[PDB]
């Protein structure tokens, strides 16, 4: 879900680059 937010995607690259974003 994080990937939905542009900031979240970058800020939480760990999630949006392994944990399928969520």
């Amino acid at each position: 879900g994080c990937c939905s937010n542009p900031v979240c995607h970058l800020e939480h690259s760990n999630l949006c680059g392994g944990a399928a974003g969520g």
